[PDB]
């Protein structure tokens, strides 16, 4: 109940575009990455000691084909969808600002490009292999 | 059971998003606090509309941190997860131009939100409820 | 050979080099469904009173449901151009400018298709609603 | 009302709905100067064996000053799509997707023109490099 | 001493996207802006007292329409060209990176949008004039 | 008020019309650390044999503690142009072309800054 776990082999996702002023993002060890990608992220509090993670939230992504492991996580599109929704809500508030508008546009165009990968794999017939 | 009562939860629907296996839900718009939804659920789509089959719960920071403390994730955290995974894909056999475009979009989204944050730092109002 | 200009207007764009060819559409008073639909690419060195057609391009006027398939869509023309520029990128003449142009054109299709997908949440696609 | 499809190839693009029309081009073995120049928009409701032409679009093939003006340019079609989208914006059909698309198509024209202006700075306009 | 000049009527151009680590940007006061924009910019050392400016560089922009007032300063396009040229040089070097590539693309598209404006104004015969 | 062009290179760019002004840098042979640092804006109506200086612009050349702060940064000039274009946007000359330009310049600043921030996470910048 210390709201606190051993950092273990979890890797801290540290990226120049993120300030880590309040939160830190961890994922699992690269050695445990399945299918070329990380799938088990933790958002913890940044002022936590480095040997531990103070967990705020866990986010797990679909890992393996739904065909044999079933539905077991979220998709990138789900998270992007939540952000667009929230930002759009702020646009409908006194916090409306141009930076949010650009961010919404970028996120929509992001969804468009990911969708294009999918639609192309349709026209090629190999969807979800 | 795997199902929970849908209740006031509203399904979030975008045409840009497919919906085959997953569904996204937020708390009811009348129940939003601080002008946005903060309590999302991804559930299984093949569920009756009366219910939600929750896969994942995501709760966002409610209220400025400097006034209410850390109690949820930020947009930036989720976007960083998606970036990290797309970059991982690019460093794989499935590197592709669409993923590169999507990374560029997500990074530029982070830069626009970060311009907002920097401006609010300069004005000293970052993490508050000032406008 | 030539035809009379008449009520046809010349479509000038400052972004368009307009060296050897000129573009025309029907008079703006003659537009149906709020847009021009009958375009003529003609030769530039021709009379003011004359258009020397090279090609006619006819867009779908009104809903197919009522007026039948009777013209092309914007998406079709843009598909043509994307195909050609992608062909150039398989050539000695691959250049970054063509790559940018392809990216812009694909993103244009994406925004038009977001409009379509939204109208297909409402089942009003191809209609005048 | 029909022509045989023959060697014409069907342009399938995932960003293109192909709900009511298909776009066809000439065989790749017949592409001249690295690119297709002879496109057909036909009705999607036809057997593969046949094409039901709605419209013919022919692109200038060969240098203009050696073969004369025999077809349209990419910029011509893009100009028409921009013109019609701006008409839509100046109508009840105005929407943000159209504004986005108009922006993208203008930036397309800007990049293609850059290619031109650069080649003129190098003094190499209209040559094989 | 010999370097320092009084800040006086100079405004400091603070932008959250600029780091201000080694330099600061100043311009003439908004009250003195001619033709709706600042034209007299000073890059100075940041590690100065706010009372003074330590000029590193003066940049003076074309002030008043050229047709009317003649050439007396640089244009936005000139400085953007300078920056593009340097960034392209960095791309053609051991220090090639994707961020510079994006910045070059953005600056080029900036030149293209300003140029669409200039094109459109040529066609109207109003380029270089004060006409709207 | 002219000067000899000398070894100075003229920056000839398809995106630049040279209608009123020409931009010049130093000879490629004199480039330090892979880039030009000493630019001149001169009047374009000048024979190739002279430069008609309107303005000199010198960029930070060499490491800062070895040679001092001896010039401007790319970010500074972009900040000037953004400030001017925003002023124009608050004027009778407001237009969509300016707004697009501003957006591009802000995104340019974001990308250059990202390189800086990435380097700082990895422990070296400046
Ligand atoms: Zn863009």
């Amino acid at each position: 109940s210390s709201g606190l776990v051993p950092r273990g082999s979890h890797m801290e996702i540290k990226n120049g575009l993120c300030t880590q002023k309040y939160t830190k993002v961890y994922a699992e060890d690269k050695e445990k990455w399945k299918f070329n990608a990380p799938h088990h992220f933790i958002v913890g509090k940044a002022d936590c000691e480095d040997e531990y993670i103070e967990p705020i939230e866990y986010v797990n992504f679909q890992e393996g084909p739904i065909k044999e492991y079933g539905i077991n996580g979220v998709n990138n599109e789900d998270l992007i969808l939540m952000v667009i929704t929230r930002l759009q809500a702020f646009q409908d508030s006194p916090y409306k600002c141009r930076e949010n508008a650009m961010a919404i546009t970028k996120l929509q165009e992001c969804l468009m490009w990911l969708g294009k990968r999918t639609l192309d794999r349709e026209v090629k017939g190999i969807e979800g292999t």
